[PDB]
């Protein structure tokens, strides 16, 4: 009932997302997008959830966690069950799947969550291809003089483009209404792939905010009683 949206920054063409437990770039504008999208709501009485794997949690600077103004959920197989408050702003879960089911309960949530963002990292995203309704992907490209950074963790692009299509024509409409983006929508070829979305440049990179949406599905079965 509430949308589940994976949100990720990935370097084309392999969709690398990390190296040695850290982000491979430090891009203040990309970080401001991530901050605004995950914080902002259309309805002022609601908040978003951000769900993350334990290793991703551990990498957020201690000063800056839990991420303000959002319900933070950290998942670890060493935690107690499926959604437990552990501190102000912090829930622990031992299951990505059961966590999402628990968050969807209208009785538990009082319909006061807008969206559930899955914010990383590699192992969490792998498991989220069949759970997310959408992906907000920032597609990052080194500008011609820029050294490609080393990376060790990747988005599963095959399974992405299996299940989802590039819906970036609708990105503006999908973002919380109050966000303001600097680009206009823009389709560019880059190493043999079509890159469509909202352009920024910062430091040695160009990046596009893009939206992926689930492909239409055939009606094979609906469960009857
Ligand atoms: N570019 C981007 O947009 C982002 C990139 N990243 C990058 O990703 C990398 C980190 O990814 P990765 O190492 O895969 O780690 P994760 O952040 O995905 O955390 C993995 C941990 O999550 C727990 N976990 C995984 N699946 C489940 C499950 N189904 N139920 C309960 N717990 C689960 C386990 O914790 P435990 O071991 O305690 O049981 C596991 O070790 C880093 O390099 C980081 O920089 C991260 C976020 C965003
Ligand atoms: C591995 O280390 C991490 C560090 C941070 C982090 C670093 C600083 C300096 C400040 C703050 C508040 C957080 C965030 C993350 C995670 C949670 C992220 C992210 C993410 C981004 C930046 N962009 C898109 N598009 N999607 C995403 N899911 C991981």
């Amino acid at each position: 009932k509430v949308p589940v949206v994976g949100i990720v920054a990935a370097l084309l063409p392999e969709m690398g997302i990390g190296f040695q437990g850290n982000l491979p770039w430090r891009l203040a504008k990309e970080m401001k997008y991530f901050r605004e999208v995950t914080t902002l709501t259309n309805d002022n009485s609601k908040q978003n959830v951000v769900i993350m794997g334990r290793k991703t949690w551990e990498s957020i600077p201690q000063k800056f966690r839990p991420l303000p103004k959002r319900i933070n959920v950290v998942v670890s197989r060493s935690f107690d069950g499926e959604l437990r408050k552990v501190e102000d702003g912090i829930y622990h879960s031992n299951s990505l799947r059961n966590c999402l089911t628990a968050l969807q309960s209208s009785l538990a949530n009082e319909n006061k969550i807008e969206r559930i963002y899955i914010i990383g990292g590699g192992e969490i995203y792998r498991q989220s291809m069949d759970l997310a309704d959408h992906w907000l992907i920032t597609k990052i490209m080194p500008l011609p003089e820029t050294t490609i950074p080393q990376m060790d963790t990747f988005l599963q692009k095959q399974e992405l483009e299996q299940r989802f299509y590039d819906n970036s024509d609708k990105l503006v409409d999908f973002l919380p209404s109050s966000i303001q983006l600097e680009g206009r929508l823009t389709s560019q070829e880059w190493n043999g792939e079509l890159v469509k979305g909202l352009p920024v440049q910062e430091k040695g990179y160009q990046f596009y905010f893009t939206l992926y949406t689930k492909k239409l599905e055939h009606h094979h079965h609906h469960h009857h009683h």
